[PDB]
């Protein structure tokens, strides 16, 4: 099974590669057959090209991002608060998002999550 | 299809009657199929009997629960960030799980899981 100490891991290195712009260190932290569902209700994004093209466009403005509070990790699954912050066209907005993390075996996410809406969307 | 504003009351309401060590205000919130499973990667509660059950042993001491954040409400789910905090035989305990419902179309939550591994758990 999967440690909480590198599901957290993963978790500071996603966070890491988002404030840092860093897309290949994104994409590296997924399974090549993982999914992505960003807000929750959307289509979820399969593989590694609709996940690297997902960060790609998110990565279009620059991102202040960071966890807001410890990670919550167990049982193969992490879970964290945290603020996603950009800046255009006259306007900042924070979006404050918890994402959910699932990892297979080799400790890769087959699985992630968003879960927002407008009223977690501040600008 | 469920709003936001009532999956985030009921979130609200539920830290309310923990708090009030209310059994039968927690219980009417979920559906007589719903499932709980706290911690993640334990076996799921299933059914009101079984569900009563698990809030019944819950409340045998007393809680204190916050929520430390804004709820996160989309589509037909929500997610919170709390704290449980109980003292019990001379240790003053504080749990900070990641709850995550999903909501059916009757608005009553047909499943809860509750993240948080022993990293979470402050004593």
């Amino acid at each position: 099974m999967n440690t909480p100490e590198h599901m957290t891991a993963v978790v500071q290195r996603y966070v890491a590669a988002l404030n840092a712009g860093d897309l290949d260190g994104i994409v590296a932290l997924f399974a090549d057959d993982a999914t992505v569902e960003e807000p929750v209700g959307s289509e979820p994004r399969s593989g590694t090209a609709a996940i690297r093209e997902f960060y790609a466009n998110s990565l279009k403005l620059p991102l202040a991002v960071e966890l807001t509070q410890e990670v919550r990790a167990v049982a193969n699954e992490a879970a964290f608060a945290f603020t996603v912050s950009f800046e255009y066209q006259g306007r900042k907005t924070v979006v404050a998002p918890i994402d959910h993390f699932r990892f297979n075996g080799a400790g890769k996410v087959v699985s992630m999550r968003a879960l927002f809406g407008e009223k977690n969307i501040h600008a």
